[PDB]
């Protein structure tokens, strides 16, 4: 199966499909072990995690592709990737973004209508450029829109329907925080709708049964693991500096034997034995 | 000050100098906020964290330099980098490693005598190659040796002294589990000695006071933060998969407002206002 | 819809012998396609000497080669045969990472050699086994390169090649074969496609496609030919500009702006924008 | 111990006008150094057309340019002037990452232009400020490139360039200037070093270093000259190989193996091994 076919199958056999943010290759394998069928590379996470920078469009296609290659080299779970507005203003930038994502093994990407949003026709043109560049039809193009917040619910439906007509496979409406609105949105746009359930934001922490009842097809936890990983890491640095040892924070650590297990150290031994 | 100058000064103004592993640029900034004067890029961390791979020499110079550039682009703490045996068998491979580490902003590297170890003359020739390629004399070349485990303490002192005569600035003896052995090693070798205080290994979790009494000049916590980060992330994946929400692991998460503070989001707005 | 390896196998099946030309960069891959070639090559000595300005002494790594592979295959659909030295590391895992990366970054084929003086037939077979096992797309071609002829003689080179074929090598690249009759004996014995490396200024005669076909050779490689001419031409420009204080005396040696626009298909970009918008 | 930027400023101070030659790759950087040039150039059109096989339509990005900067500056110590188009993104932060990345990867200087038609004088001044503020090494040269002459006329060009200088621009690259008398007037008004772009097959005449010295021009750029000769030579080889079934008829166009070993100083690697061991 192509990465994109895997993503489509995940969406078809889980309702709603849970998609978790994976900050690096290691966390992709943890996500697979935990039983998730799809994973996500947050653009905010590439910026804040990989580059230690704010999510202010400093991160480029190269930064994101590095993380895609590292994750898809070891993890076979379909990866949804945040590509912002396509990494440049031209249809040719959007095409290079699409073709590079497919080549480096990403299963899906979401592209947004940020410039404030562009006009419905500019967003349709962005989607047409991505659909036209696609060398593998199974690769999923998800249209992300901030139209609800800027122009209202009917504006967001009309824009999403125009994106679907242009070839968008799935819709990511931003700032949608009422289950009734998700349900009305899903009935109108017909294709799979993603609910972004991030923490410390506008949205209620809706559950999978709640989202399924509102006919939502995917639910995204874009930075959840990362936020816990930073608190845990900061506790270790503070403890080492204060105590002059890590001994008082040993209880918060993955063991050496857990790590060997989670990167499948044994399968490497097994490979050499089978070969020689 | 060159990164190398900062590393030398850190060792001169802290006894022993605490050097913490930083798996990514984000955690480099966390370590700086916690008050550490020096940080580390573990080669086992690039493998296990960045590539999701065992530490079996699959990770190469390019994988490591990508992590070096990401960290030194945003964090000004001197970075000590694990370069295995120099990423190739030639003096020219060791030379390209050295020059690339200096160019991409690393302050120090450690290079080891792994092939079982190489002859004392082979290790000396590796040090000479690295020392000859150094375009900036302040960049620290740290000789790492498994000679105590293979040939006993007197061999380990002889080899280390031979590395210092070849131009090695500092010494990283592997698997030293008695403060008395450190104390003796330090007086015999004369140059700064690093103690590798990793978890779940042979070494006791010695304190800064203990190591200062044994004349140890640097103490390394290579993966401490990483191991806590992975347990925290696995907890979040488990909870989300079990509960159909992240509701029950919110209390383990760095807040949005903390993330913004730790990647200094507000100095970006400040530069904008200060510039235009 | 063919994979790069299917394109490579199909080129070998439809041209006898198949001319494979070294392409130092994406621009020259496009020149080779326009000249009518069905396959191109990424020389390791060309990554070293051209892309890095370095001698071919194993300083160039997987990352360096992959960058050129990605630049070429992103714009040129011709199957790319790639020199991967000994696999960029001593471990079966290094060989596996090289094979998977070459497939992912769009190479059609790779050649891996028995250089450490050669390693034992067992070690070379182990290298091929590691490469064949790592292959995620069976259509990707693994070519075994061997210097056994010069080190151990013809029968040794034949035995090593057949062992490589038994380990799953698809095609064989013998080094230092200087006699046409030796290629014919070697091709009859090993059975799979044989590549003749017709580089310049080396031991090999400049054998023609007719001569190689008569010796049953399946591929003929011109690994650095365009690069060599490209460097003389460029040096003649630098010299002329430094000496004369102008490029006047080298204008006639240049590709025109209109030729370059044609060779990179500039106007097919404007047509795409019209087609779509 | 000179920084790249200091070497560039030293080259401009010691040669009038300073010849700056385009170098498509690290190999050609070493040829330019052998020919006696004191400064070299990474064309953004050359990264697109040569490294990527693409037209110069803003598809090439910071990563593509940095790879070529690193490859060249790793082996060639001549100061490299880099085309960074409009800074690779519309934010002052994009401009800042471009400046810091170019300094870290070993570039001596960059030109950044007022393309969006051009932006307003204030928006170009804001580009230069963003770049000047981001500079961690003040020896690194910021060159303002402007198409104001063609769009708004010479006085507009001078005022824009003077406002770029007040914002901290070290040097000026005026686009589409084709009269020696105009270079002289422009140079007199702006005061800082002015670069003449003497590309081929364009609107500019092939002005010589003496003519440009007489018009007070401080730098002369030959941005793609060597690349254009390299492409014609490489196409001649491909054409000959396809037509003849052999390279025999184009051997005389080729750099020899002995010349290639000389130009990448193969000897100095053997000498280094001897010295160390």
């Amino acid at each position: 199966l192509t990465p994109g076919q895997r993503f489509r199958e995940a969406v078809a056999t889980e309702h709603p499909l849970q998609v978790v943010g994976t900050i690096n290759a290691n966390h992709a394998l943890l996500a697979k072990r935990a039983g998730f069928k799809a994973i996500y590379l947050s653009g905010g996470g590439v910026a804040a995690g990989s580059l230690g920078l704010p999510d202010l469009g400093i991160s480029g296609l190269d930064d994101v592709l590095t993380d895609v290659r590292r994750i898809t080299d070891v993890c076979d779970l379909p990866l949804l990737v945040d590509v912002d507005t396509g990494f440049g203003s031209s249809a040719f930038n959007v095409a290079r973004t699409v073709k590079s994502m497919i080549k480096f093994g990403a299963a899906a990407m979401h592209i947004e209508d940020q410039v404030e949003i562009v006009s419905q026709q500019e967003m349709v043109d962005r989607i047409k450029a991505a659909v036209d560049a696609r060398s593998d039809d199974s690769f999923v193009i998800m249209a992300r829109t901030d139209a609800l917040a800027v122009e209202g619910l009917q504006a967001a439906i009309d824009r999403a329907c125009a994106c679907v007509e242009a070839g968008a496979d799935m819709i990511f409406p931003e700032a949608m925080t009422e289950l009734a609105m998700y349900k009305e949105f899903a009935a109108a746009v017909k294709v799979p709708v993603l609910a972004n359930i991030t923490e410390f934001g506008a949205t209620p922490l809706f559950t999978t049964d709640e989202l399924a009842s509102a006919d939502v097809s995917l639910v995204l936890y874009p930075l959840s693991a990362f936020r816990a990983m930073n608190k845990a890491a900061e506790n270790v640095y503070t403890a080492i500096r204060r105590d002059g040892t890590q001994k008082n924070v040993i209880d918060t650590m993955q063991t050496r034997m857990e790590l060997y297990d989670r990167i499948d150290y044994h399968s490497f031994e097994q490979k050499l034995d089978a070969l020689f």
